[PDB]
């Protein structure tokens, strides 16, 4: 390798060595645990030279008095370099602990980050410790750090290489075997660099739209924690994103179009089949959108193929309007009552027993891998 790449491998091999011996049953905030971790790190000769590791080490040393990873997050948020290293404690990323990555940025069109700014970093992982190999760890959020905090400057990271992989492994196959021929002309058989860019558009518009509307997630997180409502919210921001891709004609047309089709294929196909024995919240949301589209003339089933209707962009805007109409009630009714209204919308387009994978996708999951 190059000289840097060899040194990074030495840094990461040290991380992987400490990490695998850590008592993971312990409370990772316990001072004896952290002191012992600090001592292994202080005797870790390539790791302890890295600026991010020195920030982490000082944060950890002071953690009892100051339970913030203040220097670690300042390093990452200012992007002093493209190294991300910390001690993570995330319920839904259980394999993350003492973990280290380097990333490469992805170029995005200026009007995208200009008109639709958030603190979102779509990046590719270029090297990492074992925790970041977990296929589950497709993003990284400020509160996943040991201090559990999210603050207004914090950058959110999405590992686009992992989304491209999911597209290559599941979505492509599904487009061919599930959609009508000709459904997704700009993204069908598209090159990975083009999927990559579509996916970076998706995450950027996704996070932007979370913060938009009458019930934006920062403020209304708890209103939207129930599985159907968590899923309906993700649907709201993805459809909003799709519609920006169709309606904002100042965006480059091929890229916006490619992003649009990527988002719709991912939502209609890959997210719709996820689920151990039963659908997850993303799956239920895809079920919801699918049923809603069937029943309102956005898509039709014939031949065991989804056919995308000419007026799908109109049915999408109708869909988003029904959510916004319910969410606008927040300004005059109780949260409990607006939550009941959101729930009533989802129940009209899903099947609950937990939720059941709808029969069309039960057969696709059966038919395909
Ligand atoms: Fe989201």
């Amino acid at each position: 390798g190059s000289h840097m790449s060899e040194e990074i491998k030495r840094v990461i091999d040290e991380v992987d060595g400490i990490r695998k011996g850590l008592d993971r049953s312990a409370d990772p905030r316990d001072p004896e645990f952290l002191d012992g971790l600090l001592k292994q790190m202080e005797k870790s000769p390539h790791l302890r030279e890295q600026p991010i590791a020195r920030a982490l080490m000082e944060d950890l040393r002071g953690f009892a008095e100051e339970p913030r990873l203040l220097r670690t997050k300042a390093h990452v948020n200012t992007r002093r370099d493209q190294h991300i290293f910390s001690y993570f404690d995330a319920s839904y990323f259980p394999r993350l602990s003492l973990d280290y990555l380097t990333y490469e940025t992805l170029p995005t069109h200026p009007l995208l980050a200009e008109r639709y700014a958030s603190n979102t970093m779509p990046v590719n992982i270029t090297a990492c410790s074992e925790g970041f190999e977990s296929r589950v760890v497709v993003a990284l959020f400020p509160e996943n750090h040991l201090d559990g905090r999210q603050d207004p400057d914090d950058l959110i990271f999405y590992f686009i290489n992992k989304f491209v992989e999911r597209h290559n492994r599941i979505t492509r196959k599904m487009i061919d075997a599930v959609m009508a021929p000709g459904s997704f002309p700009l993204i069908q058989g598209a090159d990975d660099d083009l999927v990559e860019s579509a996916s970076a558009w998706w995450v950027r518009l996704h996070e932007f739209h979370h913060r938009q509307g009458d019930m934006p997630i920062p403020d209304y997180l708890h209103a939207k924690k129930l599985k159907p409502l968590a899923g309906l919210e993700e649907l709201r921001v993805d459809v909003s994103s799709m519609l920006v891709c169709l309606n904002d004609d100042e965006l480059p047309a091929d890229e916006a179009r490619r992003a649009y089709e990527y988002m719709l294929a991912e939502r209609l196909l890959r997210y719709a089949v996820e689920g151990i024995p039963r659908p997850n919240y993303d799956a239920v949301a895809s079920q919801l959108l699918f049923n809603y589209l069937s029943e309102n003339g956005g898509i039709a089933l014939r031949g065991d193929r989804i056919h995308l209707a000419p007026e799908l962009p109109a049915v999408l805007a109708r869909f988003l309007d029904e959510i916004v109409t319910v969410e606008r009630r927040i300004h005059s009714e109780s949260v409990a009552d607006v939550k009941a209204g959101l729930l009533a919308f989802t129940n009209a387009y899903t099947d609950y027993d937990d939720y059941r994978h709808i029969p069309f996708f039960a057969d696709v999951k059966q038919r395909l891998g």
